[PDB]
This record gives structure tokens, sequence and C-alpha cells, in this order.
């Protein structure tokens, strides 16, 4: 059996480890950079503001960061904020009967302004605690539904993605060089038809992930757009190609949470004819994008081979002495 | 008989169990998600009374990652492109048209010089620039910060984490949590470990540091997360582990651009159709979360690696001892 | 010449893979963060708005990103723009013969604004469908050259790195302590006679990585500025330093790409007297910096040694009957 087992671990060290776990190169992990560009336009009907576009290149994206992107999608605008006093919003904690209740600058934290001592009506039956703060308050209210940016799911993300492996000296781009550059002029991502279209439409994108724009759109979420470079450095550079894969990050559970979806505060700022402050604060909601990109990649080395060949040896001395047992 | 049970001892007992090598290691794939609470007020000297909604006007801008608190500020207003005297400075002072060069000794004072020469004051006189004017005055940024009602802000951390060579991921909100519990629960190192709501002051405290002073000139806070697992443990025991660390010098030598600022401004579109900015120099905590970890199952490829060599070293141990 | 191929692997082992391929240290990645200051200020005389100053603090980086940033360069201005219907740009598919080639809504997608049905007149001599949209429309035209904000190759950026390796504990910043901070008050980068100074100016750092700030800034692009640290954590700490890279990130090829260079667009919003809203719409062209910091180290350790070293051992046995092969 002696020639048994040494046939078994020169078939166990070359045919399983060195081709299955391909254990004769040297890792190295990838060097990212990535450049997004969103278009699309979206038009609402709001309520009482009639007909409106949001040119999601300027209105759209707050604001134009690096790797990751922000769309619009959803929102509360509260307008006309100018720095005064005013009342809370009706609240067990904020709610008051007389000037005994409110405390000024405790009370403050929690309605989101500060409060002053007086106590006023919020309306004719109600009366709670006067805070000073950008006024009037954001009404208490839940988001739009459908989504006014809902013309959302039809936008596209053209992702550009250089990499390189600082070790061996090598780098590639997502956009292979046997492209037209007509074809990057109209092309859509689309796993069957076209694979190396680095155009993804967004709906798509939140689709791949077996999830849903329209509803997620409505309260924010967090898509991950991960790329992986997986290259074996000794075969021809031709085979180094990224593999796509699409991830919502968020919990969509609203138990076993806080946050949920995805959104936040900004305004816009106007200066008034009558030299005073006024800003208009919005809530935006939108589903933010991460690209996410990873990966590692080896050629051939004497070091690594001889140093599992090596430990083979041994191992089949060991072997041939558990055949004895 | 004695060194093999010694080599045994120190591969399974000591490399298997404190080096844990019979495991395959894999790099965290991260992504945060930040929401800061709060706000502040500001009985600036003039101004009066003012609130800033840590929301909408404290976080300029709203990042990905990372994030950063507005905490002290000098304010410059009513600007709008003209020309006017540089600061007073022995580059800067001029004693006629002669002194003041067209174009060249613009670069240096943050406005384009005009060959003029105008008086900054009665007293003194130096190069004509036009620029962004009036010139932002050169003054110590407040002490108190204004926004020192910054500390106690706080901050809902999210993060969620893959694992890619295991398929597994885990995020920091563990699965035996209320969400009522997280609707007022606040970090701390003691009573509640599991609460992702940092307050911001806790967050500095924790660091050794103090927001106070820090807050004045500005700073960057690391809040690193760790992710250290063991895959072939079960899935419950993967939990982050926080730290915090103040990452820029407080040593005002050795160094340049002492804590952390920036400038940004406020544009409108004067009713003249004319232009005119505000120009804020802002000072601030940035807060980075930096995201980080490795995990390994067993694996046999690994372990039998190890164990061969094992042997070829007891050949060595047993025959150069003899040897000694 | 067993005692000679013995005397090979030995020599092969902690001469070769020891030293040369220094394998008997355990590895550790870096953990990074970076802050950037860049100054400088850029003047323009615009055709007809006339002399201007943009102070690349406040003006020229939209906006101030955490690691990476984007200078502005180049631009074309959009002003007085407001919610209205107006007529698209002339095209093959937004051309119109009459109200029936105007679809409202669908017609919208292309043309940057939604269309309503109605056909108007881009011109007396030609006619296409209406959008509502923020108008006026954006001309299509090329960006100016030189870039306006030709100026910004003498910009100036600050770059701040502090970095450690969790597990050996250790950590360092890119400002060596050996360093006066008077020098920093008006040092800048160069390989040759001030290497330390962390404050590289923006035309240098597209030079070095062999390309031309100013054909550049025209229309954009992304440089890649590389910090390495590769430590050897058994030397002193003081071996330990930045090493600079810097390479252009895009392609310039125009073929086989899109959007070539880089840009994007953004907006200032004002709240007109009359109370309706009016925006300028800015396509801003520049070259945006990435900060891409990475590297390795290790100390000495017993276990990668002896493993190494056990290898060594099994490898001198084959090595034996590598010469007898030779022998015939
Ligand atoms: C440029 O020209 C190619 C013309 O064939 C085109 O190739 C294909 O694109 C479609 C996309 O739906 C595939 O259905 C089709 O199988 C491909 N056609 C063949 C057989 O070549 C390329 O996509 C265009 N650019 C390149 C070079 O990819
Ligand atoms: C999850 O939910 C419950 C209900 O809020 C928490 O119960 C409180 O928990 C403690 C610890 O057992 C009690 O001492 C308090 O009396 C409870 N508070 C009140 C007033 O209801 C429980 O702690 C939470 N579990 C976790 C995640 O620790
Ligand atoms: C939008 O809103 C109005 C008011 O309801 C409607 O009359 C008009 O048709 C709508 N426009 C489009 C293009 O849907
Ligand atoms: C998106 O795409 C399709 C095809 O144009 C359109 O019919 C649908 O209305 C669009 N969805 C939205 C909400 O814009
Ligand atoms: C702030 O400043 C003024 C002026 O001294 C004072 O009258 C007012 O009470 C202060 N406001 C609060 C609520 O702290
Ligand atoms: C703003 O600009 C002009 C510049 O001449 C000056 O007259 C005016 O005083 C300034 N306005 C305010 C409110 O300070
Ligand atoms: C925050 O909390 C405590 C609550 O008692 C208060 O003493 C302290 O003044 C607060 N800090 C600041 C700086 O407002
Ligand atoms: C800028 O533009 C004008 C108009 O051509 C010229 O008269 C003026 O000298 C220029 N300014 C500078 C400082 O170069
Ligand atoms: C800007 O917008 C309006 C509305 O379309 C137009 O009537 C007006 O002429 C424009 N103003 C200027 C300054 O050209
Ligand atoms: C920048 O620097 C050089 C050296 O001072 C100068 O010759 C050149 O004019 C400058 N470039 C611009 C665009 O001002
Ligand atoms: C600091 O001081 C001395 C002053 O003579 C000078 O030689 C040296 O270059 C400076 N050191 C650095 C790091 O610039
Ligand atoms: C917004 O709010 C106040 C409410 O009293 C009103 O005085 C002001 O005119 C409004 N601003 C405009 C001009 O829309």
């Amino acid at each position: 059996l002696n020639r048994f087992t040494q046939a078994l671990v020169i078939a166990y060290v070359i045919g399983y480890v060195c081709v299955y776990n391909k254990g004769y190169q040297d890792t190295d992990t990838v060097l990212s950079s990535v450049t997004t560009k969103v278009k699309g336009i979206a038009l609402t009907n709001t309520s009482e503001l009639g007909e409106r576009i949001w040119d999601v290149a300027d209105y759209i994206i707050p604001p134009q960061e690096d790797g990751s992107f922000f769309v619009l999608t959803n929102m509360i605008i509260t307008t006309n904020q100018t720095q005064s006093k005013c009342a809370e919003n009706p609240t067990p904690a904020s709610t008051c009967t007389s000037h005994r209740d409110c405390k000024r600058g405790f009370n403050d934290a929690r309605g989101d302004g500060v409060r002053t001592g007086r106590c006023v009506s919020y309306s004719a039956s109600v009366k709670t605690c006067e805070v000073l703060s950008w006024c009037p308050l954001e009404k208490i209210v839940d988001p739009p539904n459908p989504p006014l940016l809902a013309d959302a799911e039809n936008f596209t993300v053209l992702i550009k993605n250089n990499i390189r492996y600082p070790k061996f000296n090598f780098n590639k781009r997502n956009i292979l060089p046997n492209i037209n550059s007509s074809y990057l002029t109209h092309c859509v991502f689309s796993r069957k038809t076209d694979p190396d279209c680095p155009i993804f439409r967004l709906g798509d994108i939140v689709g791949e992930a077996e999830e849903d724009f329209q509803i997620m759109a409505v309260r924010g979420g967090v898509m991950g757009v991960q790329i992986r470079w997986d290259c074996d450095l000794d075969m021809p550079q031709s085979w180094c190609v990224p593999r796509y894969t699409f991830r919502r990050l968020d919990n969509k559970d609203p138990d076993n949470n806080v946050a949920p979806g995805y959104n936040f505060r900004f305004a816009k700022y106007y200066k008034n004819s009558d030299g005073t402050e006024t800003r208009t604060l919005i809530k935006g909601y939108g589903i933010r994008f991460d690209v996410m990109v990873f990966g590692q990649a080896g050629k051939f080395n004497i070091i690594p081979t001889l140093l599992n060949i090596g430990a083979g040896l041994a191992l089949l001395g060991l072997v041939n002495v558990i055949c004895d047992w």
C-alpha cells in the first residue's frame, strides 16, 4: 500500500490543491477606483405646485459623491422656513397646560427646536410648548405614495471602474477593448443579451437584487453594486473580467432596527429681499448606491509551490504510518 | 518519545487554538450608514439667538461612510466680486503703485492684485486685490465653540457586513433587539453595549479626549468597528467590537493645518441681479467610520499543510538536539 | 552530490526565500485615513462677465469630500433657468412637423425635459417638440479652451495621511517627526529637493504622471495619488515611510469608451423676489483627485519561519532525487 498512498498524495497535491485550490499562485488584492454618471429626468404633478421637472443630473443627486451615489426618489418639502419661535408638534411629551410645563432649553432638545419657557397654542383646541427653531416646523406626515420621483426606476447609471494589482504591475478597466463607442451610446446592461454594457438601468439593478424599485423608492434603501475581479494572472490578460452582483443592504423589517429605509434632510438658502434669511427644508428619501469593488489574483511562483510540495512529502510519511495503523 | 509529545502539543495545542491555523482567512466587505440627531442654539454677538439643526444646517455635506459635524465658525458676509485692500503683511504691504505688481502679488493673499496700491486703513497701505470682498477678517475662532451643544448630539451608525468567501453576512443590529429599544437607547460600554446610537461626547470621551477643547479648532475621530468572527462557531457569536481614536495631531509643532476645518459658501442672487455670497470657515469634528476584520472556518488544506511541516520539523528537532 | 544539493536548498530557503522573499514575516494591510486641503485662487476674464475670481477653497471645490477631492477647471454656465415650457434642441429624434409628432410624456425622457404634446419652433427655420423643464435649455456647445480655471495648475494640495497596522499595534503619519513647522509653511513637494513635503502642487502631480494639466483640465479627468506604506516592522520605526506615485486613471482615447474626461452638473438656487424659483446650471469639468492609500508590513515570527524551513527539509529530500535523474 506504500506505493498506493504515494500515488494518492501526488494526486492530492498536484490534482486537488493545485488546480481546485490553485495553491501554486501568489495572491494580490485589487486597488480600485470608480466613477458614476446618472442620466435621466423625472416629472411630478405635485398637489398644488403642478407639473415640475427634476433633472436627476442636477436636481436629483445630493450631492455628487466619489464612488457611491444617491438618487432622490421621494420627499416631504417644508418651505418658507425662517429663524423664529412657534408651537411644537402635538405630543404627550410636548403638550402643555400652561407656562409651568414649558422649561426653557430642556424641552427644546426633543421636538427639533429649542423651547422657550412660554406655552402657546398649536391650534384652537390644543396647546403645546413654544420653541424657537426653523419655522414653520416640519409637519409630521408620511411620505407620498407612489414616490414623486417614481420616474427614477427608468434612470440609468454609467459605472466606470479602473482597477490594478500592485504586486503584478497589472491593470484593466471594466470597459473591455473589444467594444464600439457607438455601442455604449445606447446599450443597457442585461445578463442575457448585453453582459458587457457598463450602463445599468436603476430598476434592473434593484430588480436583479430580488427587490422592487417602486416599493423601495418610497421610504428609501441602499443597494450594493458589487464588482468582483477574480483573475488568473498566468492566464491571458484577456480572460480578466468583472463579475457584477446586486444586493439590498439595509433591513426592510420594521422591527429589530431603526431609521428604516434611507433618507436625510438638506436645505436651500435664500437671502430674502428684506435681507433676512429663509430656507427650504427637504426630507429626501431615496436609494443610495454603494459601488463595492474587490478581488484577488495570482500568477505562478516557486516559493509557494515548493513549500506546499514539501509538506506533501512529510504528509506521505504520516499517511504510510496511518496505513500501518 | 518526549519531543514527539511536544510537537503534537505544539501544533494541535499551540498553533491550532492560540494561532487557530486550521482556518482559511477572509477580509470584510463593509457598508455603513450614519444619521446624526440633535439641535444647537447660539447667542451670537449681534445676530442674537439662532438655531442650527445638526440635521440640515450642521452637516456639510451628507457623506457616505464618514460625516462632519460643524462645531465652530467664522462667518464672512455680503461678499461680492470686487476690488479691495489685502490684509496687512510684510509681503503685502506697499509704499506706492510701484510695489503692487498686477497678477503676481495676487496668488498670495487670497485675491488677485491689480497694480494699484491702496490704504488698508488711514495709518497703513497695502496692495489692492480683486477678490470676494470684503476679505475674511483675520481672527481666532470663538471660544467656547458656538455649536458647543454638539457634545450632546447622537449618531446612529448602521453597519452591514459580508464575507464573500464564506457567503456569510451580519449586521451590527443584533436580532435579539426590540425596536422600541433603539427608540431611546444610547451606547455605553457598561449598561447598553448593543446600542448602535452613540452620543458624540461619549465617542470623543472614550477616546481619551475632550469634546469642548476639540470642537473649538476641530479634529477627526476614528470610529473603528472590528468584525473578528470564528465562522465554525455559531453565527450568533459574530459581533462588532467598537473602538475610538483621535486621528489628527493636537501638537501645534511638527505639523500644519492643526485640527480640522474648511470653507464653504451660500450664494444669493441679489435683487439687483448681482451675486453675493456668505463665506463660512467652519471648524468641526469629522467622524471616520473605519470598518475592518477577518474570519475563518475549519479547512483540511491548511491543517494538513501545517501538520506536514510539523513532521519535517520533528526530524530537525530530534536530529539537531541529539547533535547538541 | 547529495551534500551539494543539501547546501543548495539551505541557501535557497535561508538565502533566497527569507531575505529576497522575506517569508519569515506575518503580513498585515494598512488601516488608512486621509485629509486634504487645497489652496489657491484663479481669475477669469469671461467673454461678457469680465474679470472674476474663483477661490479654489470655496468656489472651486464641489463639494468638500473625505479622502478624494475635485478641482473645477473648466465650465459651461447656463443662467436664469426656471421651470417652464420651451423648444427641445434640434435633433432627428426631437424634430417635428406638427402637433402629431409630439407625444405628451414619452418624447420627454430623451432631450432632458418632459414633452407636452404641443409642437413649437426652435427658431424661424426649424421646429421641434415643446418640453417643460428647466428653461432655457443648456446650449449645446464645446467647453472653453484654454480652460477658464486654467490658474488651477498652480494650486497646491496639502495631503495629511495617518495610518495604522492593527495587528502590530503600530501607527505613523506622512509628516515625519524630523520636520519644522515653518518648513511646511512654504515647502512644495519635488522628488529631488523636498521629498518629505506633503504639500503637492497640482500641475506637478499631473506632470509626474506623464500628462499635461492644461490639455486635461479642458475636458477633465481623474488623477490617482497612490500612497504606499511598505514597512519592515522588525526594522526601526524610523525606516517606515510613504512612497508617492501618480497615475492618470481615466482613458483619454475617445474611442472604446464614453463620458470622456470627467465632469458633472450642479446648480445654484435663488428665490426670486417674485417668490418664483430660478437656478443657475453649471456643467463643470475638472480633475478629480483620488487618494489611494495602501500597504503591507511584517515583523519576525516563528510560525511562518519554521513552516518554511520545514518544507525546505522535505524539498532537500526530493532534490536528492533530481540529481539522481540527472545522473541517468
Ligand atoms: C459592435 O458590433 C457588434 C455587431 O455584431 C455587436 O455584437 C453584438 O451585440 C448584440 C447585443 O444585443 C448581441 O445580441 C450580439 O450577439 C453581438 N453580435 C455579434 C454576433 O457580434 C457588439 O456588441 C458591438 N460592440 C462590441 C464589439 O461588443
Ligand atoms: C428588549 O425589550 C424589552 C422591553 O422594552 C427590554 O425590557 C426592559 O429590559 C430590562 C432588562 O431585562 C428590564 O430590567 C426593564 O424593566 C425593561 N424596561 C421596561 C420599563 O419595560 C429588554 O431589555 C430588551 N432586551 C434587550 C435587547 O436587552
Ligand atoms: C399634470 O398635472 C395636471 C393637473 O392634474 C394635469 O392636468 C396634467 O395633465 C398633468 N401633466 C402630465 C404631463 O401628466
Ligand atoms: C419606465 O419605463 C417604461 C417604458 O418607458 C414606462 O412605460 C413606465 O412608465 C416607466 N416607469 C415609470 C414610473 O416611469
Ligand atoms: C440669548 O441672548 C440674549 C441676549 O443677551 C438673551 O436675552 C436671551 O435670553 C438668550 N436666549 C436664550 C434662550 O438662551
Ligand atoms: C454689501 O455690499 C455693499 C458693497 O459696497 C455695501 O455697501 C453694503 O453695506 C453691504 N451690505 C450689508 C448688509 O452689509
Ligand atoms: C448635555 O447634557 C447635560 C444634561 O444635564 C448638561 O449638563 C450639559 O450642559 C449638556 N452639554 C452641553 C454642552 O450643552
Ligand atoms: C481681464 O479682462 C479685461 C478685458 O479684456 C482686461 O481689460 C483686464 O486687463 C484683464 N485683467 C487682468 C488682471 O488681466
Ligand atoms: C429669465 O426667465 C424668464 C422666464 O422664462 C424670462 O422671462 C426672463 O427674460 C429671464 N430673465 C433674464 C434676466 O434674461
Ligand atoms: C502657473 O505657474 C507658472 C510659474 O509661476 C506661470 O509661468 C504660469 O503662468 C502659471 N499658470 C497660470 C495658468 O497662471
Ligand atoms: C528645519 O530646520 C533647518 C534649519 O536650518 C533646515 O536645515 C531643515 O531643512 C529643516 N528641516 C526640515 C525637515 O525642513
Ligand atoms: C412666508 O411666511 C410668512 C408667514 O407670515 C409671510 O410673512 C411671508 O410673506 C411668507 N413669505 C413669502 C414671501 O412667501
